[PDB]
């Protein structure tokens, strides 16, 4: 639950993906993979990648990283009455790509730590927080669905 104040800022610091949507998931993913090295696992189109040189250098990952941040960032605008967006999602990711919570906690963190790197000093402590209470809203709303699913 957030406050509408809160709400202006996660929109704000938005509009600092939206301005390079590719280059953001690019970071995002790479992050992702080089901390959490099991998470590459998850992607037969990725798993071949052995280098962050070739995560660089590879446009599909580029590609996959704008699919990403787009899904999260329709979900982001509708300031938490994300129910029609998040239900496909949080369905996908259980019962087809069978991603842990957990996952989803590695990239929570990885977005903040892309935002710090990529903006650094132009990302402020109140920013940081109404994010970070934004991707926990996002996951906790997944939890409920994969506890419902009974999958972990
Ligand atoms: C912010 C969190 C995430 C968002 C918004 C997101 C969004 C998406 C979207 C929109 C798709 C394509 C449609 C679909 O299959 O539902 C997708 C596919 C996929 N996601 Fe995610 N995802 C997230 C986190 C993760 C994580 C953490 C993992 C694994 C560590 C993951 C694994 C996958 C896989 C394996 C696919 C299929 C890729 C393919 O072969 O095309 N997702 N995701």
């Amino acid at each position: 639950g957030l406050s509408d104040g809160e709400w202006q800022q996660v929109l704000n610091v938005w509009g600092k993906v939206e301005a390079d949507i590719a280059g953001h998931g690019q970071e995002v993913l790479i992050r992702l993979f080089t901390g959490h090295p099991e998470t590459l696992e998850k992607f037969d189109k990725f798993k071949h990648l052995k280098t962050e040189a070739e995560m660089k250098a590879s446009e599909d990952l580029k590609k996959h990283g704008t699919v990403v941040l787009t899904a999260l960032g329709g979900i982001l605008k509708k300031k938490g009455h994300h129910e029609a967006e998040l239900k496909p999602l949080a369905q996908s990711h259980a019962t087809k790509h069978k991603i842990p919570i957990k996952y989803l906690e590695f990239i929570s963190d990885a977005i903040i730590h892309v935002l710090h790197s990529k903006h650094p000093g132009d990302f402020g402590a109140d920013a940081q927080g109404a994010m970070t209470k934004a991707l926990e809203l996002f996951r906790n709303d997944i939890a409920a669905k994969y506890k419902e699913l009974g999958f972990q």
